[PDB]
């Protein structure tokens, strides 16, 4: 650990500063809690209401937000870039990451003869690499994880401990899979028999995880019966998420924790799926669609914008619906007020 | 380019299935009925496709006898089966993508098996799996890499346990059972003794989890053991991924619980029940035979009669359809009062 | 093994408890109060179950002194206790069904322990568990098979970790803590900066996860680490299966989170709070001490006073209960508007 002054911090960040440049800083903290020795940031408007009174010895602020608060006696770090990224730079100054302590390929790691392991890879204890698997260069295979038969882990990916990647899975470049996640599990499909009974079907389709994808903890992705399941590049998936068989997740999308997409559904590019939300099967989510948390998308969405509720309706339309449902006592009163002036006899 | 090429007749004889049309027709893959080309094999599956069979350019269509008789006059290559068209199709599919194992045959040396545990003939135990005291693994079983077969736990013949499954102590697994990676079977139930004003004290659960024949359990699904009673999944039932089965829950025969749904404690589910994805079911209630819950259903009382159910709380489909409608048509109902209120005379 | 039968009297002595009914009454197991036959011991702890008491053919009923006084006139075999009837029932439960361990005592040959890690006394580490650099295993801990104790992470005394648990790096586990199988403690939190292109950049999370004393965590539950600050779960709190705890979430003392519930980033849950199954609580909000949230609740804003809440969005029990009732009433309501328009002549 070390200390940086406000002027000394500015040059390292390549950021213009305003205020008392001798302010000494020894850590990092959020805007609502930071002490004089702490550094902070502001990127949003529904956050700026806490800036007026903040002890922080350094505040990272954009050129836009700086305009509304520049006169205030606070110490500033004014940047034309995202205040959040500039803030991470400051975070990575103070805390250092730590690995397991088992570098390279651990003697325990069982690797199948026919598997191809590239140069500069780390395989932690008790990991199992199956037949004809291809672990790329500069990859990390976490402790106890499983790389399935004929599966490919593209270069620079990071598999965390105890992860099951099943047979025939394409993992892209620099993909990060959190611990406990399962890729290429069987899709929930059965033969609906005549006595009402359910007969298993071996799903054999590929699961393709493209470059720059992130998969959260214990998230499960199902493979199709014989066609592909795809999570297109730059998409970020959170914890405990369900991706059904033959789902296509479009590029640079986000699926928040505990959300679920049902079988054979196309999610478009730059789509946000809120937490605990549920999108049903055989439907299409248009590009740039934002779901609220706990949304039931039952029909296909065919235009961008903010959606929410069960079923899915535009934000404007549910925000009005909720505030009109809340209005039902008052509306009934107006009926009682009207059923009072029906004492009309003559 | 595909794996293999068959004639219509050659393939028909391989399947032990009658054919109609050009027996010489070359067939080199499979496809969905509405996409299949000449080289492709497909199946008509009783549901739709009346007009979509007529205009199908497939080189082979797997059809039931009852349905071939109806489409007898059509100019198509038919593979007529007495079994399920889809089930036959599976065999066909498996000729073009042959299913693959991890490439570790037999019982791997790195498998820890308790001296007391009994392992039957022709079983396969993959690397790093653990078989605890007095466990009983039936013949033709598969224990996936680094899975745990708990103390006094039994696994019926021909059952397939995938990698990193935990089967706790005192859990009974039927024959032909398939468990996807990372399921937890026999975890403690969420029940406690309250004491010292709201403080919760651990209760040891000593009930069993009884999984019956031909049952499937999805990936990272968790099934809790009872306090003293048992948690039972009856014959042929299919539980998807990320499902939660609480302590002392009973699921009847040939029932389906889709991904991310949860049943609370001491609740009985009937036979031929479909529990929609993400749906929730309260504890100490009953779900009758042949009940179907839509996704995200919140069941708060018992359901005694069959049919389709939706909403939170759950009500018979038609009712919640009628509700969403009326709720949506609230502004129209308000203008119906507002303009009616405008009539204010004498 | 245990076709074990005890007399009502024998049991009463072991229980150190007052009784009513024939001493010789032979009891050979436990059963729930609705179903209990003459062979069986059962308990009445919950007042919703006082119904099944009147017609009970049970061989023995564990009961509080107050409930006995109330149902005194009944001719049933009573075991009368001043403690929790459920706890006393637990003592019987264990007499018939003895618990069991894996059968691999102490530190198993096949465990991997990084030389720099510290292992205390009377600790059990099961087959193929991995303990990473500079970890600390408290005295009399249980590490389940194939469990990972990540770097610089510490596990307190008498803590019980079940098989295939991932404790990621820099995670503090308190004393007595029990973690069910498949749990992930200390995964990276969900945080990205979206570029003026639509592309999402990975923000590295360096914060800890602090699990306090007597905390329990359910199967396949995931608790994320903060970006800089910590995610804390305080004393006594019990978390169920399949639960999401986002980065920088603080959970209070003696709080309960039922299965499949979720808490978004940087939210503080107070003490003695119940979060119903599958409930969802947004980020950057606070939940007051002594708050119950019904299952499937969608909490979109801070709850600042104690009570029972429900629905999506969340409103206090009273109001939501009315709201649902009035939505139920809609068809009847507009029929009154129809008869209103009927008279216009
Ligand atoms: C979440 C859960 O799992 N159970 C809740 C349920 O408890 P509940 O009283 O239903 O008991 P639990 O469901 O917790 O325990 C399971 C077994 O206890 C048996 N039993 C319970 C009480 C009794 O006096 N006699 C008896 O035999 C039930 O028949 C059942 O078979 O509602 C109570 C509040 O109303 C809560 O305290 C519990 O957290
Ligand atoms: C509730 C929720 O879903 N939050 C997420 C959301 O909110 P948001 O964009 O606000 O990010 P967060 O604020 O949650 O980031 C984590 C920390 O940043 C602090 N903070 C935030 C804004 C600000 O102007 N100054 C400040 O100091 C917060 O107090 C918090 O402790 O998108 C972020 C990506 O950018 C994620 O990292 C957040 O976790
Ligand atoms: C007759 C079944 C009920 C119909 C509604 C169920 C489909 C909606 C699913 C909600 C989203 C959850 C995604 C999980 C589905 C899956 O993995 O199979
Ligand atoms: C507090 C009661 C609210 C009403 C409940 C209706 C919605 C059902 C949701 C049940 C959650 C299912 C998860 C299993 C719970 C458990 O493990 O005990
Ligand atoms: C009709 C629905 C309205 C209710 C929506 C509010 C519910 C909020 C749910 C958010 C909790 C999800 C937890 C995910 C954790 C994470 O973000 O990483």
């Amino acid at each position: 650990q070390s200390t940086y002054s406000l002027e000394q911090l500015a040059d390292f960040l390549k950021v213009e500063f305003q205020g008392n440049g001798a302010t000494l800083l020894s850590g990092v903290e959020e805007i609502e809690e930071a002490k004089t020795a702490h550094i902070t940031f502001l990127d949003n408007e529904k956050y700026a209401k806490h800036l007026k009174s903040s002890e922080a010895g350094a505040i990272i602020i954009s050129r836009t937000q700086f305009q509304k608060y520049r006169d205030l006696n606070k110490n500033f770090l004014i940047t034309s870039e995202s205040p959040s990224l500039v803030f991470q730079k400051c975070l990575e100054l103070f805390i250092t990451p730590v690995d397991s302590g088992f570098p390279g390929i651990h003697p325990t790691a069982v690797i199948h003869p026919t598997a191809i392991i590239e140069d500069h890879v780390c395989i932690e204890p008790y990991a199992v690499v199956c037949q004809h698997a291809h672990v790329g260069s500069a990859c990390h295979i976490g402790s106890g994880s499983v790389i399935g038969a004929y599966s490919t882990v593209g270069e620079h990916s990071y598999i965390h401990p105890r992860v099951v990647i099943r047979e025939r899975v394409s993992i892209g470049k620099r993909v990060i899979i959190q611990p406990g996640a399962v890729i290429g599990s069987c899709g929930f499909g059965y033969v609906t028999s005549a006595f009402g009974q359910h007969k298993h079907l071996k799903h054999l389709g590929k699961v393709i995880i493209e470059d720059d994808v992130e998969i959260g903890a214990n998230t499960t992705i199902d493979r199709g019966r014989f066609k592909h399941s795809v999570v297109r590049e730059g998409s970020k998936i959170d914890n405990l998420v369900q991706i059904a068989h033959q789902v296509e997740v479009g590029q640079h999308s986000m699926i928040v924790a505990q959300a679920g997409i049902a079988g054979s559904t196309k999610i478009g590019n730059h789509v946000i799926i809120g937490g605990q939300a549920g999108i049903t099967g055989h439907i299409c989510i248009a590009d740039h669609v934002i779901m609220m948390a706990q949304t039931g998308v039952t029909k296909s969405i065919t235009s961008p914008g903010i959606y929410g509720g069960a079923p899915a309706r535009p934000y404007q339309e549910i925000h009005r619906q909720v505030a009109k449902v809340r209005n039902l006592p008052r509306l009934e009163e107006r009926i009682a007020a009207l059923e009072k002036l029906v004492q009309k006899l003559e």
